[PDB]
């Protein structure tokens, strides 16, 4: 027919591409193009997967799944336990750890092979079960390189996280934004069940196997048809490692759907969680026993990685949109541990997203979801820049579900990736990995760079920070390089006259720039301005500081903005009026007010406070945002300075009007103060750095640093905070925790490079820039 039927004799699980002729590969069943003898020749199950005493030295029966004869080592098809049963050897788990300082690979191996062992729904807390349940896995964790947990990407669903690992891209970037999704361009829907998921048009970016392929590294067939058992896949990977030098792949992948399947049906803390965990460990033991049989246990690099965790979710904790909305039949909702709303039909003139958002906003005192326009989602989630992401998004609180209209499950996932239950596992074992080393938790977007390094691959452009995980590897082939500055700063003097201004208003480096001047990595003209208490880089294009740096010691006296100085704004004689803002625009804008990047409340002396009221320290701020900002400046900064023995703060604006996580150009800026060229930031950031050894002051730190950061949305109302009518001590801190950010996120949104002049390696700094303070 279209395929036909030849013989799979000597072709079982071939890697060669073969369609005119009949196939014998891992996915031949999936296309119904196998040969008549494929099942009988390749999918053998007779007598199981383990050797026994009776089978030692047996006469070779080809019917058996694996063999226990003397020849099986030469012919390459013993069972994984042949040597321990029939030759008195030991399981790999029973052997003590021995540090693999150099790869002990057979001749013909140019590089250590990489085997990626991925598991679905593996909570990091499962490793607390330890050697009791998973001895093989614990040995990999103990004698290898391991993190306490690895942060997944949002949403914490299976395929978005699996592909993020393969690409190093955020789901908005590689295109798999959920297990269920609708692409308006395709007019088609992607689902966990169906053929549309196999269409490659959905899968963007460059996955690892393509990156290896385009650079001459042989990738084994990673993906298996469902009907092939796990044990057969393990024996096949071992057989591939025994292939001749001109065919042996360098990178291998094993994926297991457990313990995710059981976790959904039993709950993450269920007593029969143990059985799937043991079964996974037994599969790992078969791999390690087999690698030891092939003398590859001290040659291969093994990665044990998960995609997400699992949380207690039952139908008794389900929110229904029908208790909020009157048009549930006019909408389409992606349900579950997350919510995405869409009109059921286009041309429905009775569909208003504004009315839907309002009717979902703080309508119940314990409302277990929060509506969001995707552009207002916390920037750490990086979930806006895709046509497959609906404008209306619902962030569901942990342990809860959202449906459209009113259990067989006790567990589910998909929540905010900072939720502790969604954290998953990472283990690195092999010659290139470190021995008995614990590394701090990291995000799964960084693994693509490491896997490329472990294969000598040049990474495709991705959202990992290359070099941020060099501390995982005994041998690092990537040396990070500081980006070069593009725009150098003007250091202007006192060059203008206060009479030359038509403002319309009325009325250091050793201490405040502790980690070096941020580098402007884009072409602009900006001025570095010095003051007693703060230093800034003032942009002449955007009429405000790009960054503002100041240090607050543990011993600091808070002050109030004086009543006479409340509305004081002063011209800066170092900046021209044409490159300055004006207070008339703020008066002529009914909705926009102004704030100050360096807080006047924290001025050192009454004379120094006059600098805090300079026009060059002024930024546009909604009255709603000013409530958040003023509490942060008047209360929170000193509190942080008291807890952390002083803090250095870098604050400034962020413009991202197309919600792509990147720095806006002037053309992409779409709002300005009324009758003015002053741009309105979409967000405001701050970077709060101190000495990790808090017995040292922030301005006199010797070793590693500690950082916390946020990116607050700049919004005209506080509808995000349901308790905003109360005092700021009751809601402001909670809002800031939800919008915590890595310094790296700020760098993308500002085009600035931080921590350039410090006393640690660039690799250590890159790890600091990727840190996310979770408060969880
Ligand atoms: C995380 O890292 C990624 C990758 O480094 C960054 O995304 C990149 O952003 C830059 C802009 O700063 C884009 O450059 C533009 O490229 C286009 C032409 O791009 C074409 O060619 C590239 C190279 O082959 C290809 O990757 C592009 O693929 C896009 O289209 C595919 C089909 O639709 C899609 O599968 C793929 O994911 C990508 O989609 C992009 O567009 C959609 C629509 O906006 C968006 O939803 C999605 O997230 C992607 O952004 C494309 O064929 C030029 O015309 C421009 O002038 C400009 O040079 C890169 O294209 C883009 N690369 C990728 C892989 O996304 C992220 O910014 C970064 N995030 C953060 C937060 O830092
Ligand atoms: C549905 C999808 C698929 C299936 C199983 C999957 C099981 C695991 C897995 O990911 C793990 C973590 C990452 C690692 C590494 F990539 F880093 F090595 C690999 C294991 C993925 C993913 F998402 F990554 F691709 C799967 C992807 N297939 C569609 C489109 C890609 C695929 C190919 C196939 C075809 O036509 O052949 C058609
Ligand atoms: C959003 O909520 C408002 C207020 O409840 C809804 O407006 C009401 O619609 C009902 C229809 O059942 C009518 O009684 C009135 O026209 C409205 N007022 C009151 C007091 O009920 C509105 O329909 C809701 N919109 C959506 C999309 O859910
Ligand atoms: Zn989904
Ligand atoms: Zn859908
Ligand atoms: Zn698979
Ligand atoms: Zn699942
Ligand atoms: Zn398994
Ligand atoms: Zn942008
Ligand atoms: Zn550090």
């Amino acid at each position: 027919n279209t395929s036909g039927s030849g013989s799979c004799k000597g072709r079982c699980f071939e890697l060669q591409e073969v369609p005119p002729d009949c196939r014998c590969d891992n996915l031949c069943k999936s296309y119904s193009s196998c040969c008549h003898d494929f099942d009988e020749l390749c999918l053998k199950t007779a007598r199981g997967w383990e050797c026994t005493k009776d089978r030692c030295g047996e006469v070779r029966n080809e019917e058996n799944a694996c063999h226990c004869s003397e020849d099986c080592l030469s012919r390459g098809d013993c069972c994984t336990n042949y040597q321990v049963v029939c030759k008195g050897e030991s399981h790999w788990v029973d052997d003590d750890c021995e540090e693999i300082r150099v790869p002990e690979c057979p001749a013909g191996f140019v590089r250590p092979p990489l085997i990626i062992f991925s598991v679905d729904g593996f909570r990091a807390s499962y490793m607390k079960k330890g050697s009791k349940v998973m001895p093989n896995i614990e040995k990999l964790r103990s004698c290898g390189t391991h993190a306490p947990y690895m942060r997944p990407v949002y949403p914490t669903k299976t395929f978005p996280n699996l592909y993020t690992l393969a690409t190093g891209l955020y789901p908005e970037s590689h295109g798999i934004v959920g297990n269920s999704m609708y692409d308006p361009v395709f007019d088609a829907t992607f689902h966990l069940r169906g053929r549309e998921k196999f269409n490659h048009r959905w899968w963007g970016g460059q996955p690892l196997w393509i990156t290896a392929t385009k650079q001459g590294v042989r990738a084994g067939t990673f993906f298996w048809s469902v009907s092939i058992p796990h044990e057969r896949r393990i024996l096949t990977i071992l057989q591939w490692l025994s292939l001749p030098d001109n065919e042996r792949p360098s990178v291998y992948a094993f994926y297991s759907e457990q313990p995710d399947f059981s976790g959904h049906k039993y709950g993450p803390f269920g007593p029969e969680m143990t059985n799937p965990l043991r079964e996974i460990d037994k599969t790992v033991g078969q791999l390690m026993d087999g690698l030891k049989q092939l003398k590859l246990h001290r040659c291969v690099n093994v990665i044990f990685v998960g995609d997400h965790g699992m949380e207690d979710v039952t139908c008794d904790r389900t929110e229904f949109l029908s208790n909020y909305l009157t048009n549930v039949d006019d909408i389409t909702l992606v349900p579950g541990t997350l919510g995405r709303i869409r009109p059921k039909i286009p041309n429905n003139l009775k569909y208003d997203p504004k009315a839907i958002i309002a009717n979902l906003t703080c309508k119940k005192p314990d409302q277990h979801f929060k509506p969001y326009m995707k552009q207002h989602l916390p920037k750490r989630l990086h979930y806006a820049n895709n046509r497959r992401i609906e404008d209306l998004h619902l962030l569901v609180e942990r342990r809860w579900h959202v449906a459209r209209k009113p259990c067989f499950f006790q567990g589910d996932h998909g929540f905010d990736n900072k939720v502790n239950s969604m954290q998953t596992v990472f283990v690195g074992y092999g010659p290139t990995f470190k021995y008995r080393t614990k590394v701090p938790p990291f995000e799964n977007i960084e693994l693509y760079n490491v896997m490329c390094d472990l294969l000598g691959l040049k990474p495709a452009p991705n959202n990992g920070t290359h070099g941020s995980l060099n501390h995982l590897l005994r041998t690092n082939t990537f040396r990070p390089t500081l980006p070069e500055e593009v725009s150098r700063p003007n250091y202007p003097g006192i060059m203008y006259l206060q009479s030359d201004f038509d403002l319309g208003c009325t009325c250091t480096e050793e201490r405040h720039l502790l980690y070096g001047r941020p580098a402007v990595l884009y072409r602009t003209s900006y001025d570095i301005l010095y003051h007693t208490d703060f230093e800034s880089g003032y942009s002449e294009i955007f009429l405000m500081p790009l960054w503002t740096s100041y240090t607050i010691s543990k011993q600091a006296e808070v002050s109030s903005i004086p009543e006479h100085l409340t509305n004081c704004v002063r011209p800066d004689v170092r900046v021209s009026p044409g490159f300055s803002q004006n207070c008339l625009a703020y008066k002529n804008d009914k909705q926009m007010s102004y704030g100050f990047l360096f807080p006047p409340y924290l001025s050192s002396s009454p004379e120094a406070k006059y600098d805090a009221f300079l026009v060059t320290n002024m930024v546009p701020m909604y009255p709603a945002f000013k409530r958040v900002w003023t509490y942060f400046q008047r209360v929170l900064v000193k509190k942080y300075a008291s807890e952390r023995n002083g803090v250095n703060v870098i604050s400034g604006p962020i413009f991202d009007y197309n919600y792509n996580g990147l720095r806006d150009i002037e053309d992409e800026i779409k709002q300005y103060v009324e009758g003015s060229s002053i741009p309105v930031p979409t967000h405001y950031y701050s970077i709060i750095t101190s000495c990790l050894d808090f017995t040292q002051p922030a301005d006199k730190c010797d070793g590693p640093l500690s950082v916390s950061s946020f990116i607050l949305p700049h919004r005209p109302d506080n509808d995000e905070s349901c308790n905003s009518s109360e005092d700021e001590s009751k809601w402001v801190e909670e809002l800031m925790k939800m919008h915590t950010a890595r310094v790296r996120d700020i760098e993308h949104l500002t085009g600035l490079d931080f921590y350039r002049k410090t006393s640690r390696s660039y690799s250590e700094i890159l790890t600091l820039k990727t840190y996310l303070h979770t408060y969880e």
